[PDB]
């Protein structure tokens, strides 16, 4: 169970990152 | 990247299932 | 009773994602 | 600069997830 919270944490703070990236840039 | 956001959906699916099985039951 | 299966369900659809990640 | 920098060590993060996700799971 963790390592799945923290996959989707992970993933979610990429797809972030990634949104970003798109705006400032 | 089309399959990192379907795991990415698919966690947080799974997520929503444990905090509904945590309040009803 | 359906709300154990939904899981089940999920968990098997997480199962397959992983093994097209080790493929692909 | 910074913003991509984030993103290198985010998605080296996330092959490390995955990686211990695939050996046990």
């Amino acid at each position: 169970s963790k390592l799945l919270e923290l996959l989707r944490k992970l993933l979610e703070a990429l797809h972030k990152a990634i949104e970003l990236l798109e705006k400032w840039g």
